[PDB]
């Protein structure tokens, strides 16, 4: 009858939308678009992921079987198989809703059509499938909303072999939300892996690692006020993390020896010193007085205690001739201390991660045999409170490139590929490349631009700093006030800001230490320069394919996260998957209007259905037009001319049809006003059985 997304009986907004459900509603889970893939997720186990459905899917094309590998995958993901090349994917759709579930997808329709043979091929394919429950652990982590609200920005490399076949792989991660470890909102939390271990172990290890029982002892736990949960089991997830990391490759032996580095780091973080009498009048310093605290920071290096806050708290510089000498130094403000703390505290962690998982794949990584690479992509989430404050900021900037991104691929380079393939194609109005919202930060004047503007004005507080953006824009598109825009929803002390279809007004809290956590090398040398395979340790063998430059001001530093992200997507055949979470209570059949409808608006789909096309109603390809409707007129048969112009106006002219309802482009057939097609449609039926 009509297979496919794009034949449906009812070309219309609506039937859209109540057609998506009844396609989910009759064991049809993946969705096309003009070669766009969309799906959905189910929360549970779903017997549909194992030899038996991948069969269907080996030595068929698109227009045969289900929604499920759409061709253009086939003839491009597959067109650089014989071509040799690099290939690279990336994947949206909230967090924790499968990015385990889109990717899931990707390597059961690569295997099977890839070789097999090897029963080391059959048995990776298992592992793989095992690192669901695995990461699950590592970048998921529990918001005040969504429960499995990972919070990250991942680019994990598949590598593979000569037949073709996985080997390896590498992980990347962008700037780290780095203050997750002590700073929150109340109720929420930092990591699983970490309450998982506090309540896990013995005490008889806990004072090996130095810890005491007791919570609110510390700062970092003080500081959110919750610990005991009835939902989740503590005692339970610890026997499992044990059994991730040995099934993996990471005995108890090797357990131990990367918990000293992580109870060192602990050690060093229990300190949030308190007022120093320095001073004369109001102002002050920083001097210990827990020291018991600071003491197991230097305990774990075993080194002067004192010394150790001589090089600290105290910026010392000297440099000029030879190469510094360190000694002489400056007593910071407060503010300057206090950042210093978390630059330091939260530093380590990043090396730590990155260090963590690289040398993990030391152990995973195949030397048997060397292959060619391909990326995945994996985020965090859409979430919106009736409250904001400046993380919210950062996430949704996150989400300004990946629209941006396919903007870049589905809307420019797609585009280009048009008149790559030889078509007749002229330049159809799309929707302007939004660059209100990128030259506004960027080039000199700018949001980030002005930004690290007024972050360089230490006393100037963020309060003053929206003072600094209303001046320079308020004019340019895409930004509002109190002041301006008179609307009582905008606080005294917050903004309005555009982003895609919505307005979203943010807090002002944070922000500075929030931001800038620059760390410089002032801090480091001295604590580099000890001999312990955990102090040293901490900085492994000097820069990481990652340096160039040390010592640069934040803002810089954030560039480069996200500069390194774009810079390796512009030489680059990128793929699309979209991911849609279907409600918040896990239901694998229940619907949620008010919050579905939402979900697709703000992503721009649809609108990308109509643009990208032209914008109108009822729409066929070319491509797929010829091979379908052959056997209608004459003239049609290898006898052709060649031209998909020429040859139509022999069709049409032949059985009196209007030449300008139907124009050529790249492969899509435009008439004009939808009862013409219900007239095509029925015409080819009241002569023709």
């Amino acid at each position: 009858g009509v297979p496919d997304f794009v034949l449906l009986n009812q070309i219309t907004e609506n039937a859209f939308i109540e057609n998506l459900t009844m396609r989910h509603k009759s064991d049809n889970i993946y969705t096309y678009i003009g070669d766009v893939v969309i799906s959905t997720n189910p929360f549970k186990n779903l017997n549909i992921y194992k030899e038996s459905d991948i069969k269907a899917y080996n030595g068929r094309y698109k227009y045969e079987m289900p929604p499920h590998m759409y061709a253009l995958a086939n003839d491009a993901y597959r067109s650089m198989r014989q071509s040799q090349e690099n290939q690279c994917v990336i994947i949206s759709g909230e967090s924790g809703a499968g990015k385990t579930e889109a990717s899931k997808k990707i390597m059961q329709f690569l295997t099977f059509v890839s070789s097999n043979q090897s029963p080391n091929g059959e048995r990776i394919s298992k592992m793989l499938l095992d690192s669901n429950p695995l990461l699950e652990a590592f970048g998921n982590a529990k918001t005040l909303r969504n429960d499995n609200s990972s919070r990250f920005g991942k680019y994990m490399e598949m590598q593979f072999n000569a037949v073709g076949s996985p080997i390896g792989g590498k992980i990347t991660n962008y700037l780290l939300e780095k203050s997750r470890v002590v700073g929150r909102t109340q109720g929420e939390r930092s990591f699983h892996i970490f309450y998982q271990m506090l309540k896990g172990l013995s005490q008889s290890k806990l004072d090996e690692l130095g810890l005491t029982p007791n919570a609110p002892a510390y700062e970092y736990l003080k500081k959110s006020g919750c610990f005991d949960v009835s939902t989740i089991d503590d005692s339970g997830e610890f026997k499992i993390i044990v059994k991730a990391m040995e099934t993996l490759g990471l005995k108890e032996s090797d357990q131990n020896s990367i918990w000293r580095i992580l109870a060192a780091i602990l050690h060093i973080g229990n300190i949030t010193f308190a007022e120093a009498a320095e001073q004369r009048t109001g102002t002050t310093t920083v001097k210990v007085s827990d020291t018991k605290s600071l003491a197991a920071a230097a305990s774990c290096l075993k080194t002067d205690q004192q010394s150790l806050s001589i090089a600290l708290c105290y910026r010392s510089i000297s440099t000029g001739v030879g190469k510094r000498c360190e000694v002489i130094s400056v007593p910071m403000d407060c503010n300057q201390a206090a950042y210093s703390r978390d630059a330091l505290a939260k530093a380590l962690y990043e090396r730590l991660f990155n260090w963590l998982v690289s040398k993990i794949n030391t152990i995973i990584n195949c030397t048997t045999e060397k292959g060619p690479v391909i990326g995945i992509l994996d985020i965090y989430g859409f979430e919106v409170f009736q409250n904001n404050s400046f993380e919210q900021l950062n996430i949704n900037f996150c989400n300004e490139k990946l629209q941006q991104l396919f903007i870049e691929l589905t809307l420019k380079s797609e585009q280009e590929e048009y008149v790559r393939e030889g078509i007749e194609w002229k330049n159809i109005e799309y929707f302007n490349n939004k660059p209100i919202c990128e030259l506004i930060e960027k080039k000199p004047i700018g949001l980030i631009s002005l930004l690290d503007e007024a972050c360089l004005i230490a006393k100037s507080t963020d309060q003053t700093f929206l003072d600094s953006i209303c001046k320079q824009f308020e004019k340019n598109p895409h930004l509002q006030s109190y002041v301006v825009s008179k609307d009582r929803s905008i606080g005294d002390t917050c903004f309005r800001l555009k982003h895609y279809a919505g307005d979203v007004t943010y807090d002002v809290r944070g922000f500075l230490d929030k931001n800038k956590d620059t760390l410089f090398g002032d801090l480091i040398s001295s604590m580099q320069s000890s001999s312990d395979p955990l102090v040293q340790g901490l900085f492994p063998p000097t820069r990481p394919e990652d340096s160039k430059k040390r010592p640069e001001t934040a803002g810089s530093q954030f560039r480069n996260a996200m500069n390194a992200l774009i810079t390796t997507l512009l030489a680059c055949s990128p793929h699309y998957v979209r991911c849609i979470k279907s409600n918040d209570n896990k239901q694998a059949g229940v619907i949620d209007e008010d919050r579905v409808r939402h979900q697709v608006r703000y992503l721009g789909l649809l609108e990308n259905v109509r643009v990208r096309r032209a914008g109108f109603a009822g729409r066929i390809e070319y491509t797929r037009f010829y091979n379908r409707y052959k056997m209608l007129c004459k003239k049609t048969w290898p006898s052709f001319n060649g031209t998909a112009k020429q040859a139509t106006e022999l069709i049409l002219q032949q059985h009196n049809i209007d030449k300008e309802e139907i124009r050529m482009g790249k492969t899509k057939v435009f008439i004009r006003n939808p009862t013409t097609l219900f007239y095509f449609e029925e015409k080819r039926e009241l002569e023709m059985p």
